């Protein structure tokens, strides 16, 4: 009868319920530890779309202080690269500021003072080669290498033909 | 003079000061901007080591109640593969939880008992393939899209090779 079909070793459980109630608290066991995760996931969220929000606000804030930098130069003079290493290198390897508004800023405020840098050199370079046609190499090399040790060091983040 | 050599537009700024200063500036911010993702990496952790922590135990006493109900289970009896399914279908795209420790008990604990019922299903095939032996087809081949649909949905975390 119903109690005898119910009866397992000296107790009153049906083996169905038993496991139809394993269910149910698995189902509930399961339904908290994705809610958890959603919790986790949903502040992560938050917390850095402010942080960046912030971030890319204080760069602004700073680019006044930068581009007021850059118009005090003497056209034709780059001791402001070191700026733009410093902060490029942080930008490309930040995986939140990257190509954001101040990066394509810092890229757009610095991209014509590169081109105008290395086309000031080729040209100091290409005249001192074709300086063989007039009648009558070592200091030449290393303005070679020093365009090159420049151009590489720039880590610049487009792809940059010409 | 020093007064001259500072002018510029009507302002005593050394051109390499409001540069050397922009720099310092930068260095500030880019330090305080990354201070600002360590934080937030860092406390993403904590409350990850926590959680995952927290959930590897509330599964391990959710296990005692699965344990039980499998040796209330009558020998070779399988309505207990709806909660393996229910189960590990949550673990397995968990990237927190997959092959934790619940998870490789869970797996533990169904091994045998899948292993034992495709060797016995297998057998019942094999059986009837091999009834055409003595003297004297549908229903049998329902029987593998029976075994092919189960074996498909058990999503097994392991690479079982028999
Ligand atoms: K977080």
């Amino acid at each position: 009868g119903p109690l005898g079909s119910m009866e397992n070793v000296g107790r009153l459980i049906t083996p169905a319920k038993k496991l139809e109630d394993t269910i149910r608290l698995a189902e509930l066991v399961i339904e908290v530890l994705q809610q958890n995760e959603e919790h986790h996931a949903e502040a992560f969220a938050w917390w850095s779309d402010l942080m960046v929000e912030h971030a890319e606000t204080f760069l602004s804030l700073f680019a006044v202080d930068m581009d007021a930098a850059l118009e005090v130069q003497p056209p034709d003079t780059w001791d402001s690269f070191p700026l733009f290493q410093l902060l490029n290198d942080f930008l490309r390897t930040d995986y939140n500021l990257c190509n954001g508004k101040f990066h394509k800023h810092l890229q757009d405020l610095f991209a014509p003072l590169v081109v105008r840098y290395v086309d000031l050199m080729e040209s100091s370079i290409a005249q001192s080669i074709h300086r063989g046609f007039e009648r009558e190499s070592e200091d030449l090399f290393w303005k070679l290498d020093a365009l090159q040790t420049f151009i590489r060091d720039l880590h610049w983040p487009e792809e940059e033909f010409g």
